[PDB]
């Protein structure tokens, strides 16, 4: 009767993945970094910490972030003291704001995605949603199915808790998805919510203080799918292939725990040296097989961990000084937004590019490469196609 | 230069996904249920609640489960007196044995399917990570992937805080990566660990006292890939589909929430008669387009939630009685072990089907169904072909 063979040729996709949309949102309320740290010791009660807040002020004047975008303001830290110490039990307070904030954010970021794509939300079959603030059964992926109005019967995939890295995780995951399933709508949302890290500051941990210095809100959404349909759907960047390593003897670089006094955060020894020591070699695996050898004819998505982590790999690979001036455009605006960054770096490239009038939606460049940066450290590799503009 | 539509067709697998090996893994000390209730209420120093305790002891005796084994033990408990009260905070203590003990058991579980796979685990591609027990960064499957000395560039999905239907998802995606990835061999890993939802007793909160009573430990791997080798590698099972839906108007029919307490969970009205009204139209999506509609035909896997929902499953769906034997076995001998069961139940039935030289892994049958139950109310339906024996 019915063939197993015949039924995966049916079932799979045709071409490579595309992003065929991008939306992206934030919480309403911008602080000006100039302002963060007279802001940040005070709100914390910590004006007494003079030595420390120097070194705060060198922090968020050094971190080439001119603004974040923060659910959490004033008035809520007054409801909430025990999230402005540097370590006091507030969890249960931390995951009641994120736990309906992350998939609300989601929702505004989604709903900004699928107006782009301008086909009925009933067409979604997968939502990948992504997040490193909070955790809830069901997950955030079933509120934003819910808060959306999706099918039942969209097949969703929660991933928590994992880090700066993700942004090109749930590009390789929505591109299996897409690829390996023929009608496959995948959306996805990156989510992230500094409410669960925030806190006072700690003159035994200058590495959390850091942490503090450089962490935004905002989500970004996609949709992502193979096969776009003709005169009604359009591609902005094709997946060619995605990679995840874990780069050697860099244990504890990067590490994130969750405890009764909600997410704390380790930064230690030379993360900028590691990435930059390492990632030639991703480089190389990457775009080896396409006979590409010269990193400037690509263009550039970075996630931008901290400025020096930019700086040190533009001086590695010897990148002309605006090979990465998207990505250091979002750091400025926005600040380190972990998972979404990424995904709000494709939207700033591909909107200059539209207003620069460059022949392609990479800075008019054919081939270019996405990296996610995070705990492990892990480096996540997207290889990408631009396309006509 | 190259076309990234050959590169497209060159990089993806051609069959479909098979698992080639299962292994499991439990912790060494089993709790006869017999004796639980008067362990259980001694060791929370609830003697005093006799009413409560005999609830309890019906509870333990309609479970249907002879034993489970516990990470969890009564020198561990007088260690951290604060586990063993309904309410204290304890997540960090819990954490703290958590973020350890479940990939140190995924590490078991994985050792004994490769052992079976008989490859390289160099060889190994893709590790998919699932647990509901306990968060950390890196995750879990970055600890696997260092406690198993994996390659760095294994492409990893961490998957946290999932739930009981999550067996079902692990197999969902398993079977994306390795269709869409002509080399990949996926390694699959559900561990879980009940030191992060174990509790005293309440008489306000009975929902609470059955998850005491019904949710044990366990691991469970598998080595998933396409186009097996021939000779060399031998698929147990093949997957077919695999799809996921939210069942109508089942709200808050299975919450659980990660606090300070640790992980609480909420068990509400009918699970058993939302899952039994439903299921049928799950059945029907899967296998009405291959002309199937005699679901006695198939071999059976479900995710065995309780008793409840399996024996109204069979009295709705017209099951034959033996037809959840296997799952019912591994039910009785390890109780509830949420997202590994279905794993644990694959098992099962090929061993048994072995034993009992029946012409296939699947009890003698050529298609099957596994279903996942959990939060959301999700269901994660999974069609499956059997391999000749």
């Amino acid at each position: 009767m019915v063939n197993v063979e015949e039924i995966r040729k049916a079932q799979r996709a045709e071409g490579p993945a595309a992003i065929l949309a991008i939306g992206t949102a934030t919480p309403p309320n911008a602080i000006e970094q100039s302002e963060y740290p007279d802001y940040y010791f005070r709100v914390t009660n910590s004006e007494d910490k003079v030595e420390l807040k120097e070194k705060f002020k060198r922090m968020c004047e050094k971190s080439m972030i001119k603004k974040r975008y923060l659910y959490l303001t004033e008035d809520i830290l007054k409801e909430n003291p025990n999230v402005c110490a540097y370590m006091a039990t507030s969890l249960d307070a931390r995951q009641d704001m994120v736990v309906v904030e992350v998939p609300k954010l989601g929702k505004e970021a989604a709903t900004r995605a699928i107006k782009e794509w301008g086909q009925p939300k009933s067409k979604i079959t997968h939502l990948v949603f992504c997040t490193t603030s909070g955790v809830d059964m069901p997950g955030a992926d079933y509120q934003l199915t819910k808060l959306l109005g999706l099918r039942p019967s969209v097949k969703r995939l929660m991933m928590y808790q994992q880090g700066c890295f993700a942004g090109g995780t749930v590009l390789r995951l929505a591109k299996d998805l897409a690829e390996n399933n023929r009608g496959a709508r995948v959306l996805v949302v990156c989510s992230e919510i500094t409410a669960v890290t925030f806190r006072g500051p700690s003159e035994s941990h200058l590495d959390s203080l850091v942490g503090q210095a450089l962490f935004g809100d905002g989500a970004a959404a996609l949709i992502v799918g193979s096969d776009a349909i003709e005169g009604i759907e359009r591609p902005i960047f094709e997946m060619v292939s995605a990679a995840q390593t874990i780069l050697p003897d860099s244990e504890g670089a990067i590490d994130g725990h969750l405890r009764e006094v909600g997410l704390t955060f380790h930064l230690l020894k030379d993360v900028p040296g590691i990435i930059s020591k390492n990632i030639e070699k991703s480089l190389e695996e990457a775009f080896k097989p396409l006979g590409i050898t010269d990193y400037n004819s690509l263009f550039w998505i970075a996630h931008p961990g901290g400025p020096a982590i930019l700086d040190q790999v533009e001086a590695k690979i010897g990148l002309k000084p605006e090979k990465l001036r998207a990505t250091r455009h979002v750091l400025s605006e926005y600040g380190n937004m972990s998972s979404a960054c990424v995904l709000f770096i494709l939207e700033e490239m591909r909107k200059k590019s539209a207003e620069e009038k460059n022949g392609t939606t990479g800075e008019g460049l054919e081939w270019g490469v996405l990296f996610g940066f995070g705990p492990g450290l892990t480096v996540e590799t997207v290889v990408l196609h631009s396309v006509e503009a």
